[PDB]
């Protein structure tokens, strides 16, 4: 598709049995979700943005379904105010910034 | 321009006559830069990322060109980890996400 930004760029995720909405955010390094539930092994990281750092779990090698592109990355999961989507799985859909 | 994800998407802009680089932020409604001299008055604003919320400086109708790109609208000024340019002038450029 083609998706304009007059509005937030929000889209519908599968993840994990759930589904979810989240914003395609060209300005992330990584994909971060709100507390849930991921399968198999995961290490602690500190992600910082404007108002400074918060303490996530990193899942690595998560199957996602993005407006029905399947792709796998790796997921942060922890206290984050919005469910953003990362440049790690934006590539993975072929996700490109055009004007 | 078409530009992939698979680094962050750095631009330089101008404003105020001096060059700087800037990160194409669709997950960010506004455009924040770091701590810079503007024309006018101002007026306070709060704005919330990932860390939690800072204060910053609003600054209206600021020329800026963006990628060669030129437009007109809304700076917010503070401590933030990186210049961001966000949907207010994104749109103003005519900007899309594509897959
Ligand atoms: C650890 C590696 C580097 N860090 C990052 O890549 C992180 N990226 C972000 O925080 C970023 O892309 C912003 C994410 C989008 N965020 C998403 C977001 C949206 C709303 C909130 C929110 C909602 C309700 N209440 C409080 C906050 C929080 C985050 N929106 C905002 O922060 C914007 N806020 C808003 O647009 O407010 C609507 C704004 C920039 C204007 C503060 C902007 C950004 C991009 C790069 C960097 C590091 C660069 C040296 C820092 C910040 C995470 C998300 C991957
Ligand atoms: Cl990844
Ligand atoms: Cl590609
Ligand atoms: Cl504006």
């Amino acid at each position: 598709p083609q998706i304009t930004l007059w509005q937030r760029p929000l889209v519908t995720i599968k993840i994990g049995g759930q589904l979810k909405e989240a914003l395609l955010d060209t300005g992330a390094d990584d994909t971060v979700l709100e507390e849930m539930s991921l399968p198999g092994r995961w290490k602690p990281k500190m992600i910082g943005g404007i108002g400074g750092f918060i303490k996530v779990r990193q899942y690595d090698q998560i199957p996602i379904e993005i407006c029905g592109h399947k792709a796998i990355g790796t997921v942060l999961v922890g206290p984050t105010p919005t469910n953003v989507i990362g440049r790690n799985l934006l590539t993975q859909i072929g996700c490109t910034l055009n004007f």
